[PDB]
């Protein structure tokens, strides 16, 4: 009865990074700025279907380090992921779409981003809904000396969100959505 | 320095199924193909940007498997196909996929996962296509009566048939595990019995 829908990406924009001003420089790793957090209410759209859902994020970029950080948008440990731009990494946080759900640091091979209880209780799902969404947070990290100037950051897939459900027919679809870092130009100066 | 791109779906339309007229010759024969959808294609399922790399695509169906049928797609020999449950009782579908370019064969979907291009990868795990900047495919679907059919004006919901996984000899690309959905666009099908009349004089 219910229509399937192509899962929709959730994306965050490099263009929102402030100008990176390297002050007096040699501390590595360090966060050099946060992107403006984004959200997508309708990553997965179940149509007329009403079911208990949860989302599991798996990062797909190479891990190159770890850093402790407290996003402005207690601290957590974050895995640093390789952007393909030398000297530059990123750290990732994700949360449920609605407020009152916590920012989940990406520091494991996979993690449930909503409900976070599913990480310790395999039977935990959200209340029945017709859709599943999320919030996305990213910060840029200097892993070493940075290229100065107007540096092109490529669009990168950060990972996938897998939709799971207590209902077998929905769980077995293994619906997945890409989590994207939209590329752009950053400005780096001393 | 190449940009990643959101994988694009490859889709096929329920609306292209002809009207299903059940004739007495195969009315009670199950399973049987009741019609083919118009085949579709997408050259740019995966878009590597400026990257040039050796690629291949592995399809995994995600609908329930409910049977097997031997069939020769009209679009030289028959093949065995797994029948997948559409969620509409009595109606299943079979799937074939191929490389985007001609000269690559139709690959029947009859395994948990299968390489659709190059088909050589099903017998040689080190086989990839020639280097390209993109990967695409062709999609074929037929509807199957698995039992007594619902007659009338029947709604077929949009269904995801499975995923295509992009693999590569280049580790950085292979580890992205880029996946694209393979979609059956829903629609309404018409199912009726062959006409008949009686004498009135």
């Amino acid at each position: 009865g219910a229509n399937d829908h192509v899962p929709s990406p959730i994306t965050i924009n490099t263009s929102t990074l402030p100008v990176v001003v390297i002050g007096p420089a040699h501390t590595y790793p360090r966060v050099i700025g946060e992107l403006t957090g984004t959200s997508n209410q309708y990553i997965f759209n179940g149509g007329s279907l009403i079911a208990l859902m949860r989302g599991k994020f798996t990062p797909t970029l190479p891990k190159i380090g770890k850093i402790t950080y407290n996003f402005r948008q207690q601290s957590s440990d974050f895995d640093i992921f390789d952007t393909g731009v030398p000297g530059l990494g990123i750290i990732i946080g994700m949360a449920g779409y609605w407020p009152a759900t916590p920012l989940v640091p990406i520091n494991s091979s996979s993690i449930y981003i909503d409900p976070v209880a599913a990480n310790t209780n395999p039977n935990a799902y959200n209340g029945a809904t017709g859709s599943f969404g999320a919030r996305l947070y990213v910060a840029f990290v200097a892993t070493g000396r940075l290229p100065n100037g107007y540096v092109t950051i490529p669009t990168k897939q950060l990972g996938h969100i897998l939709l799971e459900s207590n209902r077998a027919s929905l769980n077995n679809k293994r619906l997945t959505a890409p989590v994207m870092l939209n590329g752009g130009r950053i400005q780096v100066q001393s």
